[PDB]
């Protein structure tokens, strides 16, 4: 059965995003803190995360571990692509912060044109809403997001950016398999972090990210 595993030993999920999910994956620029890590493996092991002491990016800056998740939904007339990233800790300063970090972004597409009608990005419990993003905030089909510490909200958060970002290996909800979905769905694996694609949170990510 799946067990906890060291954050730097858990194997990533292979790429399983659909062509549409891959097309619209936001770029993610790490302004500060951790790079993204695998929260789970194909066998349903889950990351033990990191204690939020030491430097905010210590032990979580290995780019070979990068992962993104996506769960698709069709929602009130739009295709909604709910992306998520896991960082092993969410630390503002040594001892201030949390083990685990789950971030999310919802890309809403027009039913017909598959044009981006809007993107929303997680800001610890709230969704920032970007109707009709463009210009310096999009590169072709990839909206550009920055991850950074936001001490006023006691957490890291996502915002739209003009800086180029990474596109880590993209595992879809549907492609990752049952054991990995179970391991993300188990909310008690994640302390104070909340995976916005888990079964218990997908509905509120959708209604929360809605901007029409
Ligand atoms: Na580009
Ligand atoms: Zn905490």
């Amino acid at each position: 059965a799946g067990t906890v595993m060291d954050h730097d030993k858990i194997a990533k999920l292979p790429a399983s995003g659909s062509p549409l999910e891959t097309k619209f994956q936001p770029q993610l620029h790490i302004g500060n803190g951790c790079h993204s890590y695998p929260a789970v493996d194909a066998q349903g092991n889950w990351s033990g995360g990191l204690k939020p002491t030491g430097a905010p990016s210590a032990a979580c800056k290995d780019t070979s571990k990068a992962q993104t998740y996506v769960r698709s939904a069709t929602f009130q007339g739009k295709t909604a692509l709910v992306y998520a990233w896991y960082m092993p800790k969410d630390e503002i300063s040594t001892g201030i912060g949390h083990r685990h970090d789950w971030e999310g972004a919802v890309v809403f597409l027009n039913s017909d044109t598959q044009q981006i009608d809007g993107v929303a990005a997680s800001a610890h419990g709230k969704w920032r809403k970007y109707p009709n993003p463009g210009g310096a905030n999009i590169d072709d089909t990839h909206v550009k997001l920055q991850y950074s510490a936001e001490p006023v909200i006691n957490s890291h958060a996502l915002d739209l950016t003009d800086k180029g970002g990474d596109l880590p290996t993209l595992a879809s909800w549907e492609g990752m398999g049952a054991d990995a979905r179970a391991a993300i769905n188990e909310r008690s694996h994640w302390g104070d972090a909340n995976p916005p694609i888990a079964d218990s949170l997908i509905g509120s990510s959708l209604s929360g990210a809605w901007m029409w």
